[PDB]
C-alpha cells in the first residue's frame, strides 16, 4: 500500500548532497557494517564484489546457523563448515584465521561439540574485515550509497509522513490510533499525546523520559520507537503494532483460566529476554502485568506500557512506590531504594498466574482489599498447585523471594541466573532469540482480540526527534523499497545519483 510516487519520496539524493554526512558520522565498523541494518547489507554487498571476502561473509553466515542448530544435529553442521571454509584447498578456504586456529577447532570437533565451537574463527573473520576490508568499503560506491540512505533517514516526519485509520486504543495522556507510512506502506501504532494535557498536569519529563527509553532499546521482545513527531495538540509516539491481543485476555477468556506450563514457558522465556534487553540499559520496567504483555501476528509477545520505566544511573538506586495493586514487589510497597529486582518479581508474578489462572496473592473468585493483597505481598508465603511442575514452582518462589536480595536474577549474573534455572532446562534461548521457535497460538488474521510558551517550544525539540535510526532502515527493508532502490549500473558501475560528473 505504498503512495502512488513513492519513489518520488524516496529518490536518493545525488552523492554531492551527502558531504555534511560524511564528515559527521563515525567511522565505526560495528554500527556501520552491523548494528544498522542497512549498513550491514550494503558492506555485505561490498565484499560479495570481491573474490576474497566473498567467502568471510558466507562463513559467517553458516557460524549463524550453527548456533540455532539443534543440538542432536551441531556434530553434522559443524563438520560441514569446517571441511567448505576450514580446509587448506577449499576454493572458499579463510586464510585470515591462522593454522593455528583451524587445526584447534578441529579438535573441538574431536570431542563434544558446543554451541560456541566457531567463536573463535568468527572474531578472528571480523578482527580482518575491520581493518583492510572496511576501510576500502569506506572509498566504495556502497558507502557512498549509505550516505544516501542515511539523507532520506534524516529527513523530517510530520503528520504527512503517515496516515492515521482506527483507535485501536485508549488510556491515561491521549489514546492509541493505527497508522500508516504513505511511502512504504508499513503499519505502527501511534500514541497521540495530547499537548494541553501534558503541561496541565506538568507530567513533560515523563513523556521524555519514555520516549528516550524506547528509542534507546532495540529489542524483539519490547515495543519500539520508530517516528517521534510533533503536531497540532499531541505529540506522537510510532510504535509497533500489536494485533494478537494481549496476555491478560488469552489467560482469563481464552485460558482454562491459565496455559499449560510448556504455554507459559514460551511466553516467559521471551518476557526474561525483553527483560534483559531493558537491564541492559539499567532501566528498570516497574510495571509487569499480563495486559502490557501484547501478542503480535504472528503469535509472539513484546512488553509494551513503558510509561513507568526510569534509566538507573549505574551504581545507583531509585525510590518510588509506583505500579498497580497486585504486582508490587515488596520492596516498591515499602517505599525503599531498589534497582532492577522489581522487575523479576513481576516476572514471578506473570509466570504464576499464566499457570495457575489467578494471582499468587488474590483468588480469581476473592472480594479482598487493597490492603490484604499487599499485606499478602509482604507477609504470605504464596501456595503452588499440581499445575506446576517441581522447576516451575522453584522459579516461581525463587522469583518471588520477598528479600530482593536473595530474589532470582537480582545478583550481579543478571538475567542470565533465570535462563540457566531448571525450568528453561528445555528452552533453547539462541534459537528463541532468533524467532526460530513456533508460538503456542497464533492470531487468525481477521480476528478481533479484545499555551505559547516558548519554554513548551524547548520541551519539543528535545523530543521531536524524528525518526529513529535502526527502525527506519529495518522498515525500509521489510517493506522491500530498499531491495527495490538499491539499483545500481549496469555490470558494476556507477550509477547518475552517485557520479560527481553530471549532477
Ligand atoms: C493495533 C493496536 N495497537 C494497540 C496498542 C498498542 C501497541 O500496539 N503498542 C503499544 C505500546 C504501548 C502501549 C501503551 O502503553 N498505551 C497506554 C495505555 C497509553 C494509552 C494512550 C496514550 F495516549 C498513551 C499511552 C500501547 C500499545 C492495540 C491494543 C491494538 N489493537 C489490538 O490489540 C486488537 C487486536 C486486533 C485489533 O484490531 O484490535
Amino acid at each position: 500500500g505504498k503512495s502512488k510516487k513513492w519513489k518520488e519520496i524516496l529518490k536518493f539524493p545525488h552523492i554531492s548532497q551527502c558531504e555534511d554526512l560524511r564528515r559527521t558520522i563515525d567511522r565505526d565498523y560495528c554500527s556501520l557494517c552491523d548494528k544498522q541494518p542497512i549498513g550491514r547489507l550494503l558492506f555485505r554487498q561490498f565484499c560479495e564484489t570481491r573474490p576474497g571476502l566473498e567467502c568471510y561473509i558466507q562463513f559467517l553466515d553458516s557460524v549463524a546457523e550453527y548456533e540455532v542448530t539443534p543440538d542432536e544435529k551441531l556434530g553434522e553442521k559443524g563438520k560441514e563448515i569446517m571441511t567448505k571454509y576450514l580446509t587448506p584447498k577449499s576454493p572458499v578456504f579463510i586464510a585470515q584465521v591462522g593454522q593455528d586456529l583451524v587445526s584447534q577447532t578441529e579438535e573441538k570437533l574431536l570431542q563434544k561439540p558446543c554451541k560456541e565451537l566457531f567463536s573463535a574463527c568468527a572474531q578472528s573473520v571480523h578482527e580482518y574485515l575491520r581493518g583492510e576490508p572496511f576501510h576500502e568499503y569506506l572509498d566504495s560506491m556502497f558507502f557512498d550509497r549509505f550516505l544516501q540512505w542515511k539523507w532520506l533517514e534524516r529527513q523530517p516526519v510530520t503528520k504527512n509522513t503517515f496516515r492515521q485509520y482506527r483507535v485501536l486504543g485508549k488510556g491515561g495522556f491521549g489514546e492509541v490510533c493505527a497508522c500508516q507510512v504513505r511511502a512504504t506502506g508499513k503499519m505502527y501504532a501511534c500514541k497521540r499525546l495530547e499537548k494541553k494535557r501534558i503541561k496541565k498536569r506538568k507530567g513533560e519529563s515523563m513523556a521524555l523520559n519514555e520516549k528516550q527509553i524506547l528509542e534507546k532499546v532495540n529489542s524483539q521482545f519490547v515495543v519500539n520507537l520508530a517516528y517521534a513527531y510533533e503536531t497540532k495538540d499531541a505529540l506522537c509516539l510510532v510504535l509497533t503494532i500489536m494485533n494478537g491481543g494481549d496476555l491478560k485476555f488469552h489467560i482469563y477468556n481464552m485460558g482454562n483460566p491459565g496455559f499449560e506450563e510448556e504455554r507459559a514457558l514460551f511466553y516467559a522465556a521471551e518476557i526474561l529476554c525483553g527483560l534483559e534487553d531493558l537491564h541492559r540499559e539499567n532501566t528498570v520496567y516497574r510495571n509487569l502485568k499480563p495486559e502490557n504483555i501484547l501478542l503480535d501476528d504472528y503469535g509472539h509477545i513484546r512488553i509494551s506500557d513503558l510509561g513507568l520505566a526510569v534509566k538507573i544511573p549505574e551504581g545507583d538506586l531509585i525510590r518510588g512506590r509506583v505500579g498497580t495493586v497486585g504486582y508490587m514487589a515488596p520492596e516498591v510497597l515499602n517505599n525503599q531504594r531498589y534497582g532492577l529486582s522489581p522487575d523479576y518479581w513481576g516476572l514471578g508474578c506473570l509466570i504464576y498466574e499464566m499457570i495457575e489462572g489467578q494471582s499468587p496473592f488474590r483468588g480469581r473468585k476473592e472480594k479482598v482489599k487493597r490492603e490484604e493483597v499487599d499485606r499478602r505481598v509482604l507477609e504470605t508465603e504464596e501456595v503452588y498447585s499440581h499445575k506446576f511442575s517441581e522447576e516451575a514452582k522453584s522459579i516461581c518462589k525463587m522469583l518471588l523471594t520477598k528479600d530482593a536480595k536473595q530474589r532470582l536474577g537480582c545478583q550481579e549474573e543478571g538475567a542470565a541466573e533465570v535462563k540457566r534455572h531448571p525450568f528453561f532446562r528445555n528452552m533453547n534461548f539462541k534459537r528463541l532469540e532468533a524467532g526460530m521457535l513456533d508460538p503456542p497460538f497464533v492470531p487468525d488474521p481477521r480476528a478481533v482480540y479484545c499555551n505559547l510558551d516558548h519554554t513548551d517550544d524547548d520541551f519539543y525539540s528535545k523530543f521531536s526527534t524524528g525518526s529513529v535510526s535502526i527502525p527506519w532502515q529495518n522498515e525500509m527493508i521489510e517493506t522491500e523499497c530498499f531491495k527495490e532502490l538499491n539499483v545500481f549500473g549496469p555490470n558494476g558501475t556507477l550509477p547518475p545519483d552517485l557520479n560527481r560528473n553530471h549532477p
